[PDB]
C-alpha cells in the first residue's frame, strides 16, 4: 500500500468533453452509478460557470452519496463564496496559469483562509496549472507554503505532455517539501497516451488520489480513463482493488457515458471494448485451453465481459 | 539523440488482430503507404502460417520498398529454412515460452547459425516470450550469450502488464549486458494502457527499435500504435520526427487501416481521433485566440488535421 482513492471528474472534466451535454437527471444518474460501483469523490463543474452548474453542484451534493462530492473553481475570493454556499463536501482550487512568488502564496492562502473560516469542514486542495512545466524551484516554493493550510495538493498535467519518469519525480519532490500528512492529487491528459503510466507513477511516487473519467472523456482526447486506470491497477493490487470497487459494473458505467454522449466504445477500449480479449494466434489458442491466463492480464469476468477465440 | 527506428507490424501483429483479413493487395497497399511514410521495417506474418502467408512474404520482400522486410517466426530450424527462402531482408526470432540455459542457449545459436550459413546478408532479431516476467538472471545470461551472433536483439511486454519503471529497468540491463553494437527492440502490448509509455521509457533506457501498427491493432486490445507513438516521440524530439517520417499523411494511415479492417477511428484517437483537437473551457479559448499553443500538445497541421473550437 500503495493506499490511493479515484477522483471521478466526469461530471467536471467531463463537461469540457466535445460531446457533453449533460441534463441535471444524466448527471445525477451518474453519480449514483459512480457511488454504487465505489468511488471516492465525484468533482463537478464550477458553480460560477452558469446557473443552471450552480444548481447541478447544489442538488449533486445534496444527493447523500456515500462519495464526497466536489467543486473546482478558479482560486478566487468570489468564485469561492458560491463555492461554499452549494454545499459540496470539497473544493478543489486550481491556481491558473511571471508574477512574485510571495504574492502567488498570499493570493492561494487568502482563499483557502476564507473557505476554513465560511465552511470549516470542507476539505481543500490546492493545484498550480500545468504543474510539470513550471519552473520547479517557484513551483515547490508555492506548494511547500500552502500545504499547511490545504487537505491536499494536486498536480495537473494540464496539456497532456509529462514523461513517466518526470511525473514520478516531480511527485517524489512534492510530497518531500509537503511531508506525509498532505495528501497528493495527479490530473493527467492523455495527448501522448501516458495518462495511465503517469497516474500509476504518481501514486508509486506517493500520490494518493488520482482524477479519472469515464472512457477518458475530457477537453481534447481527455485524462487518464476509469477502466484502464482500474485495469493497470487491478494487475498490481488485484485483492485491493476488487474490494474497493464493484468491478463487474465497468461495462455499464462505460455504455452509459458513451450513449449520453454520442460515441461508441472504441474497439480496443481497456475491458470494455470490443476486441479486448480477443485471440487469435494458434499458439496463443492452444495455450488458453490449458489456461486462458497464459494470455489474458487480468481474468475478464471480474470485469463482467468474456472472451473470445477466433479459430479462423 | 535518441535515435530509434519504428519495426510497423500492422502485417504480422497487424494480422491478429480480430477483425483482420487483409488480401495480399491490402497487404501491398499499406506495404506501401508506410514506406511511402518512411517507416524503417515492415515485419509480416511467418511464412510458415499458410500458404498464402508464404506467398504474401514473398511479394511483400520483393515489391523494392526502401523499409526493409522482415519475417517473425518461431525460433525453429524448419522454419528459419522457409523463411529464408522467401527472401526477406530480416528474420525476427521469437524463442517460445524451467528448461536448462546453456541448452535454450544452444538450440537459438543453432537457428542464427543456419540463418548466418544460408543468408549472411539478412539481420537476425532475438527475442524470448514474455520477457519482463521472465526469471531475469536467467534472460541476461541468454541474451548476453546469444547477442555476440545476432544484430539485434527484442524485449516483448507479450500480455500487456510491464509497468513503465520495469521496462526502462530492464532495457538498461540488457543494454549493459549486450553491449553497444547489438541493436535493442521493444515490442508491448496495450492491456494495461502502457504501450505507448513503455516504448518511450525503453528509447530513453538505450533502445533502438519499437514495434508499432496502425490503430494500435493486435492481439486482445493491441499494441503501441503509430499515432499515438509519433504524439509522444514528437513532443520530445520534434525536429528529428518530422524530418524522419511524413507526418501529414497520419490520418490516411488511420483511415485505410480502419476502413480494412471495419472499425471506427475511435473517437479520443492521437492524433486523428473525432475529439483530439477540440477545446471547449472558456479559458482555453480565451487563450487559444493569443496562442493555440496553450492547450495544444503539438500542432494539428503537423499531422493534417484541425482544430476544434466548442464556443457553447
Ligand atoms: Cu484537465
Ligand atoms: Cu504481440
Amino acid at each position: 500500500m500503495r493506499e490511493w482513492k479515484i477522483i471521478d471528474s466526469t461530471l467536471r472534466e467531463g463537461e469540457q468533453f466535445e460531446k457533453a451535454n449533460f441534463s441535471t437527471q444524466d448527471k445525477v444518474e451518474i453519480a449514483k452509478a459512480l457511488d454504487e460501483f465505489g468511488i471516492e469523490y465525484i468533482e463537478v463543474t464550477t458553480p460560477v460557470a452558469s446557473p443552471q452548474s450552480r444548481k447541478d453542484a447544489e442538488v449533486l451534493a445534496s444527493l447523500g452519496l456515500k462519495a464526497k462530492v466536489v467543486t473546482h473553481i478558479q482560486c478566487r475570493l468570489d468564485a469561492a463564496k458560491v463555492a461554499v454556499e452549494t454545499g459540496v463536501q470539497g473544493i478543489d482550487l486550481l491556481f491558473g496559469t511571471g508574477r512574485d512568488i510571495p504574492r502567488i502564496i498570499e493570493e492561494a492562502k487568502e482563499v483557502i483562509a476564507y473557505i476554513r473560516e465560511a465552511a470549516p469542514h470542507v476539505e481543500v486542495r490546492f493545484s498550480a496549472e500545468d504543474t510539470f512545466r513550471s519552473e520547479e524551484q517557484d513551483l515547490l516554493a508555492v506548494y511547500e507554503a500552502v500545504a499547511p493550510y490545504v487537505d491536499r495538493v494536486g498536480l495537473a498535467d494540464t496539456v497532456g505532455v509529462a514523461t513517466p519518469r518526470q511525473v514520478y519525480a516531480l511527485v517524489r519532490e512534492v510530497r518531500r517539501v509537503v511531508g506525509p500528512r498532505v495528501d497528493i492529487e495527479f490530473h493527467g491528459h492523455n495527448d501522448t497516451g501516458c495518462a495511465i503510466a503517469n497516474a500509476y507513477e504518481a501514486i508509486e511516487a506517493g500520490a494518493t488520489h488520482v482524477d479519472t473519467t469515464i472512457l477518458g472523456i475530457g477537453e481534447r482526447n481527455g485524462i487518464t480513463p476509469l477502466g484502464g486506470f482500474l485495469a493497470r491497477m487491478y494487475t498490481l493490487q488485484p485483492e485491493y482493488v476488487r474490494r474497493k470497487y464493484k468491478l463487474e459494473m465497468l461495462p455499464e458505467l462505460d455504455r452509459m457515458v458513451a450513449r449520453m454522449v454520442g460515441v461508441e466504445i472504441p474497439f480496443n477500449n481497456y475491458i470494455t471494448g470490443e476486441t479486448a480479449f480477443s485471440h487469435k494466434a494458434g499458439m496463443h489458442l492452444k495455450a488458453i485451453y490449458i489456461n486462458p491466463e497464459a494470455y489474458e492480464p487480468y481474468p475478464p469476468e471480474v470485469f463482467g465481459v468474456k472472451r473470445k477465440l477466433i479459430i479462423a
